[PDB]
């Protein structure tokens, strides 16, 4: 009966944060050690750089804290096509669910403009900003972060782990489902939820 | 057992949108007819001005679309004290739930900064931006808008209508509860939900 509501995360799922961060880092700090994408481990890139050398955490953070960083991210391959297709499905509801930096200044407005520019005004209406995704109601949350925590102990959604460089090597119990890319069968996953 | 989660709306509840809009309108359009606060009817002030004279809708909208408008709103009387007290209550969870203008440019960043400045960094962590409040999970939604609509037919929260100039005269069925101001007994309302 109900439409299936799909919460789609922004960084790592629609917007290519990892590519944008590396390219920005190499351009700004061309003499510093970097972490190639294939070597990324763990959600927070600043913490990986920090573990390489403590001051690199602040340097890498200065890249994503800069004006224009979020504005100019390239889309994840296939994301715009998939989201448009998903959005057009009957009895299917799409929201974009994104966590802004606590340093919100050059992040929150740029995320709105990114959606307007890469997807369209129609998608801006479906943006949800939150630091706690567990209080947002949906059937699915497609998100590259491995451990999603918040105040709601049993969220209404099932978390589908979207594959990204930083979570590629992560071993998950078989109860946890992954989306390998937008070319993996996200449609079937949506149908699995309609069925229950 | 559960904490009680309270969603507190921003415009009309924490931030004095109506006062700020009238003062901005009289300062910018000193020769135009205005709507005194006591005469406000209906949620959308632009539509009331528009019904007075069609071009006044665009003039009044230009006020809340201006840089600095959201940044500089004065707090609703008693709001900062009540939210701090509420936030400190045991087994009580507070989020700030606000709908940004579709013209997001001078709205979304300014709302974040407003919370940082009037409440504090600790409250910025609890901001939720959404155009659909029905998909946010809470026990209460304290909100001045009279008809809250969205995709979720039966929201998890009970809507407590926060009294504002524009909804003062609105007749509500007795099943709908109101908060007359922050000096009305919002604590008791929270206890009524803990009880169920
Ligand atoms: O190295 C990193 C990686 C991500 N983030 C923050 C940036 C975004 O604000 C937020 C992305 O969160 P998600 O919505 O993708 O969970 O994570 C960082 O601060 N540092
Ligand atoms: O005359 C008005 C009154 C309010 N709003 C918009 C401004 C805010 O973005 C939003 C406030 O929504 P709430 O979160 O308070 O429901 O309403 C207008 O566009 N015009
Ligand atoms: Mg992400
Ligand atoms: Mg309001």
């Amino acid at each position: 009966k109900r439409p299936v509501r799909v919460l789609v995360n922004m960084d790592g799922v629609l917007a290519d944060f990892e590519s944008g961060l590396l390219q920005g880092f190499r351009r700004r700090f061309p003499e510093e050690p970097h972490v190639p994408l294939e070597q990324r481990r763990g959600f927070l890139a600043n913490e990986q750089y920090g573990a390489l050398r403590p001051d690199l955490a602040e340097k890498v953070a200065s890249v994503y804290e800069s004006p224009g960083f979020f504005l100019n991210l390239e889309p994840i391959p296939g994301a715009l096509d998939a989201l448009r297709e998903m959005n057009d499905m009957k009895d299917t509801e799409v929201f974009i669910c994104t966590t802004p930096l606590l340093k919100y200044d050059h992040c929150v407005g740029e995320k709105y403009r990114w959606v307007e520019q890469n997807l369209g005004p129609e998608f801006v209406e479906r943006i949800i900003l939150t630091r706690d995704k567990t209080v947002v109601m949906g059937d699915l949350l497609i998100d590259d972060k491995d451990n999603i925590q918040g105040l709601e102990e049993t969220p209404s959604w099932e978390h589908i782990l979207f594959t990204c460089c930083h979570n590629q090597h992560l071993a998950l119990p078989p109860t946890r489902r992954r989306l390998l890319s937008w070319s993996d069968n996200w449609r079937g996953i949506i149908e699995s939820k309609r069925a229950s």
